[PDB]
């Protein structure tokens, strides 16, 4: 078990946040004007799920935030305490730049505007970002391969009412078995009856983050569903987006994207 | 007097904060955008061609209009305003940033449209920017490139701001009304009970008008008033740039 993990940790030492941001969150993949694009689909899954009112509580943990905040734009009106996490210091620093409203931070304002647009409440994007910054109460190291991903007696309020995780588990797991165990490990962080929102890449074997070319376990929708069931979830929603050819740039070999809403039993 | 009008001062006074803060939905900017959006959302204001009367250096007043009219003419009395418009239309250097207004129009309209697509459509549909003088019986002169008669007019904060008194305001309205097809629509926005405003070195005289006065003026020009509403200016938006008391929005139909 330890070998595959050592390979993952080593490969991530070359991960370049800015290149990763450019590849995935600037145009063309970061084009929010095309409703058929992947950015709008992700934001829609999240906004629609939170719009049900069924996913709420006091505390939320984002698992493997990397250098991004988009996955929390709709969530942040429903949780007063948000923990963001990442394995890499360089990503935690990138989140820090953004938290401090630095220029030189990545500009999420197009995503914030798009979230305001689809949430349909007339909120301005500046109020949305102010609220996300207020509700993020800590940014913590994490390793999903450890039985306690946050370490012993972490700062984070546990158990959490909800988890969010985008493009983390399949990107740090050498094989399906590692992915299943990682899912079990983060599932310990979640209250029974709590909710997990999982976004990830389907049938991907690599992606680029600068010099770093990371190896990814290719997973199918069926594999994700079965993993959720095995970890003790009821699957409420599991959607697939098929990556259009024009978005099939050379930054990865992804075939689609999945969104799962699961409730822990 | 208008010869000392400074577009950048005017923009700063009226379209930068506090008056240009769009975050609070009780502000004047959001109220104006809502009047315009709700009106066009009815479907009753439609056609091929539209003229914006006295555009000055602003485009917000056409953000909801532009998806209902394929040919748009913008107008102003002053070359310096016409150049400021040109800088924004051609995406030139130092153009005013209207993106907050574009974004808010998209939010209000509720169609999920992105603000870059809205600006793109506005820029595509504005075919020309022309001189205009509403004091002339033919405000656009004879044989102007503008298709006439227009199917719709929009005019925000022009007639009361260029008229010394109610009689002049009425005549200016009669004048622009000749540009409008019978059965066509006028969307008129303006200041209530204002007597002056500043634009840098220019101090401009305004005729103070009431809601009743505007209604009466419309009827006299031959319009049926479909809608007329008032925004009362809150104290935190009462700055030193004018003495405005309120803003009116009128939707009128020529008959
Ligand atoms: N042991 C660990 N525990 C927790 N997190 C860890 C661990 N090791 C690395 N990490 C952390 O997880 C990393 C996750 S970044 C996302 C990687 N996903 C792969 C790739 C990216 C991507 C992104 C967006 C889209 N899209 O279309 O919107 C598609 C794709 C294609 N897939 C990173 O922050 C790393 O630092
Ligand atoms: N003879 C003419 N014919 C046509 N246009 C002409 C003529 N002479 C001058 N012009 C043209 O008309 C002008 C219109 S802009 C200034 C209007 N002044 C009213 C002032 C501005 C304002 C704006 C917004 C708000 N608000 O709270 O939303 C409040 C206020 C307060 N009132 C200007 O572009 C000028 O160039």
């Amino acid at each position: 078990s330890a070998p595959g993990q050592a390979a993952v940790a080593s490969a991530y030492q070359r991960f370049e946040p800015r290149a990763y941001l450019r590849n995935n969150y600037a145009p063309p993949r970061g084009d929010l004007c095309n409703p058929n694009g992947v950015g709008p689909w992700k934001l829609r899954c999240l906004a629609q799920t939170f719009a049900t009112g069924e996913v709420s509580g006091r505390t939320l943990i984002d698992i493997g935030s990397g250098p991004t905040v988009y996955q929390l734009l709709s969530a942040c009106s429903h949780f007063e305490d948000i923990t963001m996490t990442d394995f890499l210091e360089v990503n935690r620093q990138e989140l820090g730049r953004w938290l401090q409203e630095e220029p030189g931070a990545f500009n999420w304002s197009m995503y914030s505007q798009h979230a305001c647009l689809i949430e349909g409440k007339g909120e301005c994007w500046q109020d949305k970002e102010r609220q996300l910054r207020a509700r993020v109460k800590r940014v913590l190291p994490i390793d999903v391969h450890q039985p306690q991903p946050l370490g012993a007696g972490s700062p984070a309020p546990l158990p959490a009412d909800a988890l969010v995780s985008a493009f983390c588990l399949e990107a740090v797991s050498p094989d399906l078995a590692s992915f299943q165990r990682a899912l079990d490990h983060i599932t310990t962080l979640l209250r029974p009856g709590g909710h997990l929102l999982l976004i990830g890449a389907l049938e991907e074997s690599w992606y680029l983050a600068g010099e770093a070319r990371l190896t990814v376990v290719p997973v199918s929708e069926e594999e994700v569903r079965e993993a959720l069931v095995r970890s003790g979830y009821k699957v409420r929603d599991l959607r697939t987006y098929i990556m259009p050819a024009h978005l099939q740039t050379g930054v990865d070999d992804v075939k689609g994207v999945f969104f799962a809403w699961a409730q822990k039993v």
